[PDB]
């Protein structure tokens, strides 16, 4: 049966009505090419398990576990996401998950499982659009440049256990990735730096790399390149993490909120023409 | 009746359930407070016409006739935003409405007439939130300076006619408003300077407002002081114009757009303790 | 006879001895080629009158009159700098002389006529070696670039009469200069904005224009691209205005300070390879 | 018998004849309030020996012996600093010595031992005009702040031994130093923060900390605020390191360039009004 698909704007986003039970192959062939054709996807009322969860992770690829963030019960691959007062929320800052391993996963899957009265509000951001509005010699200039993530930023020593950072640390030192990507599936050119990982770029002065990041780090910020989605009880988020940011916004504390995520991994970003 | 009310956040941002026919007193009573609980609220499916729309917007006070935007029409004082290929939209900035008068408007009411298949979309930020977020040593740095805001920063020379924009100038030179409003009603603390205007803090050195203004124009961008809202037709919009910011996506040409809006007079803006 | 030349660094900057009495043929050849190879040059106790100067000046090209500060008794070619409390001082800014003309000077000579106990100090920073500062991708997205220059930027209306201004100013409308310039004679390349002028590089987006140019008015501060000059009585400065900018201490006041200057007028700027 | 003293500008820097063999109580003094009225002193024709050196240094203060830079024969109070490919320069860049101390040096002494063809300048920018520079408002909000000196800002760890380096570092952890000084001596105000060790001002939002360390980092950069020497052998330079900060460019390698320095241990630096 057809999926009903609602974009959310003229670039990233959209809302769809399915029934996660495993998917009839012909339908997650419509959520594929759906979570393809706007970077996020939104489901509500899909009371999932983490063992459904992961499930339907797989059915993109192999999943991820991280090296930091929590398990569920007894499923590794599906992350927990619990935030309150014992443990403040930190991912209220653009970044694209997970890009400082080689290979970044090229999506994951988010579960409303418990939330707040309001706010815990998420906003992804999209690398296409973004991309497509720079100017043609900024575009030559970006595309081609190597950028470094380091997973050190966003997950500094002082926060730390400290035993099993340093562990975690020599296992995913920092990298580099394309400043400008091209879609492995789409082909489609975009910007592949986040403030959340992304240190400087490889190819230009100190200052040079300051500069530039200063302003990009700025420019996917631009509303007209986002979506904003206000949780609700079991709602279902889907995305490309291979050409968006994501920010989660901490203000719900002292309240308490509860997220699982499949970690999907992707293969090794690369630039083209 | 009872109004049904659902707050889109923690901060700024509201929906409600009315019948806009007039209001019966009690129930304007409840949307006025609501108006003033969340900076901005939002109606769906209430198909007014102009005649109307002004009429909602004199039960908060005298109205206002924007020097330059066409009015519906016979009724200057609802303004009519129709945007498309030969008027390009030029909203897509953050501003505070009519902020180059010495009391700039404390409301407005904007009507969703014609949209187009997506897009448009518009967010506003919470001043009050954004103030509240700053340290202390800046809220004492920052209460007390005095802005100036020139008309003509948002409405060049250059894009005009020139002889009825040369009218408008000279009727609304540049002047001063202070950097930290505080509210006539609520009495609460917040930002009043918006990129759409504030030319620079008159109260500190060139490169010192220079430096001020880049990080407040920044500050208020923050996702946590804000709310987006995605049009659909005959949708209603009524927010506090002393205490937000907003913005208004571009993303939507070759299409059309249509809005009507009711600008609110308020009185003069003033800080306190 | 030979001339003493002391190079003052590695890159721009340098001190002569020679006689200026006209200059013989083959002393003026030494010193163009010095005016040269650095991009200034200083000489001391050189007590010249202003028809003395002017001649000096023709001796590399015609001159230049400036629309709005003043000139010598019965010399309009070399423009007095007299400085004071009832006349301010406006060139402590890093700016390259008279770039708002298509073929903007490309030498000038100062003459310290009567100076302050101390201060009025003016530095001169290279283009040269600020371009050969830029990472490889930088130049490549430089070179090419165009950039407005605004007569009205460093001589805005308020300053100012008001009908000799305007007499001026739509004399010298807003225009284009090659944010990358190659110099006509030595060829070398070199960057030409300068933030005394140039309003925002034409071809790339407005906030890319925003972003280029505040790196570049830092980047041209860099130390190492410049040399200082502590005016003595009957000092000699000689400049090339075609690959520098330069900036003048205002730490003389209520103090008095006199400058007598020649504009040499240069071609047209433009790049290549 | 009196000094002569010849003052470079009206704010910092100053150049003085002497006779560097001990001196004479009453010289030493005339010296003592030089390197006190302006913040930096020049000296030419001192051929002076290490032993020499810390000799002169002693008679300001007990010295300082650097934990990371190499010292002379059997002088460890004389550091040597000697530069060429096999050693770069590392003094390219804004900063106060040893601020990463509880007690940074309220002097040092250095000496142009062997020099290149010309280049490695060095600057000094006088905190006390930089912060006369300041608007009311933001001499109040600066003044009070404290802001943390992290000696691996300007020796980072993978520069490096890597076994003497943790020795160091831990020996000199991270602290605070009020953002506004005043002089033990003098009394007067002076902004104490150096991009060389500064790494963010403790009392206000990171963003805020971020964009003010921007301004100040920038501000204190105004040529207005500073004086340059050109380098000469046998020169000797006597500077204040509780109000300045200085730069060393970088611009003569190939070439080798030594200078020997007397590091002189101050008291805390603290606020007062
Ligand atoms: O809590 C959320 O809604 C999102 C957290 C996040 O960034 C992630 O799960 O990658
Ligand atoms: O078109 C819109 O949705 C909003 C335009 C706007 O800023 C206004 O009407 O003040
Ligand atoms: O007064 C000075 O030393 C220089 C003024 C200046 O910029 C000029 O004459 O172009
Ligand atoms: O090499 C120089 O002239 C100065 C080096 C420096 O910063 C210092 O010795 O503190
Ligand atoms: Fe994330
Ligand atoms: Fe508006
Ligand atoms: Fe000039
Ligand atoms: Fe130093």
């Amino acid at each position: 049966e057809r999926l009903s698909i609602t974009p959310l704007g003229p670039y990233i986003g959209a809302q769809i009505s399915g029934a996660d039970r495993p998917l009839s192959d012909n339908q997650f062939e419509q959520l594929y090419h759906a979570v393809l054709r706007h970077q996020v996807v939104f489901l509500r009322d899909q009371a999932i398990t983490p063992q459904q969860q992961r499930a339907l992770a797989q059915r993109f690829g192999e999943l991820h576990i991280h090296p930091v963030y929590p398990h569920a019960e007894g499923v590794d691959e599906i992350i927990v996401l619990d935030t309150h007062n014992d443990n403040p929320p930190d991912n209220d800052n653009w970044h694209t998950d997970v890009t400082f391993i080689e290979t970044p996963p090229a999506g994951a899957i988010l579960a409303a499982k418990e939330l707040p009265s309001t706010g815990g509000d998420t906003l992804w951001t999209s690398g296409i659009a973004a991309y497509e509005a720079l100017s043609v010699p900024f575009r030559q200039l970006l595309s081609g440049l190597r950028a470094e993530h380091d997973f050190r930023k966003s997950f500094p020593e002082y926060k730390y256990e400290h035993q099993r950072w340093r562990e975690a640390v020599a296992k995913n030192p920092p990298l580099l990735h394309p400043v400008v990507r091209t879609h492995p599936v789409s082909g489609k050119q975009a910007l592949f730096v986040n403030e959340g990982f992304t240190t400087r770029i490889v190819d230009v002065s100190e200052k040079e790399s300051e500069a530039l990041l200063s302003f990009l780090f700025a420019h996917i910020t631009k509303p007209e390149f986002q979506v904003r989605w206000r949780w609700q009880p079991n709602d279902i988020a889907i995305w490309d993490n291979r050409v968006t940011q994501h920010y989660a916004n901490a203000d719900y504390l002292p309240q308490r909120r509860i997220m699982h995520r499949a970690t999907i991994l992707g293969d090794k970003p690369f630039y083209r023409a």
